[PDB]
């Protein structure tokens, strides 16, 4: 069983379930309705994202998404990072009631905007600065938090209804290699600094909206072309700026990296002036 907690527990007749949006290997997210999720306004619907496992899960399984769920109580609420708002722990399955990103991943959410492309040849500049801005500003809570992500990257940053950044699975107990910062690649080492790394990688995917990184280079040849100091080059359109900033996150030494304070302030100053630019 589960102990109740007046802070967190919603009724489960307030809480209706919809399709699918994403299964795991052993947990799945779906789409809700909520009625007086807001105490303000107790008759209110409102859409949001359940959390649950699926039926070939084990307590190991079960025993993962609680430590999700408790992880998520102790880090607190920022409007950068998709927030818990409530559970059903009692009478029937675990529902760990998160918010909605209705227009999906960044990643995608990028594709999806595209100008015509060199085959041929909507987001404004401000708005791409806006996504890093906000990111960076989720990834500075986070790490005030004590929580290292571990696996920052576009498709792990959700859009909502309202063009809100929020970052996913930041509470959790092919690899995706091209995000990762060397100390992790080769020492299994990971530190804010190496996220940091993937934040670098994040900037370069929002700037080329949603490319893929290390274009062509194959994956075996990625480690030997890091160790001779090789790094991505400045996408198309993109401004010294922003360039200068990805190559900041890309030092060897993790120390020489700037944290996530410096990136906030780096990139405010850039918002800020490319709003009336
Ligand atoms: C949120 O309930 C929601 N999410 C997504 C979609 C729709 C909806 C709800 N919704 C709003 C718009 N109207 C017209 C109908 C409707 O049903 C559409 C697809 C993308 N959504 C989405 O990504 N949601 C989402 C995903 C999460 N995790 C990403 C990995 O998924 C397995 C999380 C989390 N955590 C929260 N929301």
């Amino acid at each position: 069983d589960l102990p109740l907690d007046p802070l967190w527990e919603f009724p489960r007749d307030r809480l209706v379930l919809g399709k699918p949006l994403g299964e795991g290997c052993f947990g799945q997210v779906v789409r809700a309705e909520a009625f007086g999720m807001d105490p303000a306004r107790p008759d209110q619907a409102s859409t949001v994202a359940v959390k649950m496992l699926k039926d070939n899960a084990s307590d190991k399984d079960l025993a993962d998404l609680v430590s999700e769920m408790e992880v998520m109580k102790l880090i607190g609420r920022h409007k950068n990072i998709i927030n818990l708002l409530g559970v059903c722990t009692q009478e029937g399955p675990l529902y760990v009631i998160v918010e909605c990103a209705a227009k999906g991943n960044l990643r995608e959410f990028l594709r999806a905007r595209r100008p015509p492309g060199p085959d041929l040849s909507p987001l404004s500049f401000p708005v791409l600065v806006s996504c890093a801005y906000q990111v960076a500003r989720g990834m500075q809570y986070l790490e005030s938090r004590k929580c290292i992500h571990r696996d920052l990257a576009a498709r792990n940053v959700l859009v909502t209804e309202d063009n809100v950044m929020k970052i996913a699975d930041f509470g959790l107990a092919r690899l995706p290699v091209k995000w990762m910062a060397p100390e992790a690649l080769f020492d299994r080492v990971y530190t804010h600094q190496s996220d940091v790394w993937s934040f670098g990688i994040l900037l370069w995917e929002i700037f080329t909206l949603g490319g893929s990184p290390y274009p062509g280079i194959p994956v075996e040849e990625l480690f030997s072309l890091l160790r001779e100091g090789h790094r991505m080059d400045r996408p198309p359109h993109c401004p010294p700026e922003l360039y200068g900033l990805m190559r900041e996150c890309w030092h060897a030494a993790p120390s020489q990296r700037p944290t996530f304070k410096q990136l906030v302030e780096a990139l405010d100053k850039v918002l800020l002036a490319v709003s009336e630019e």
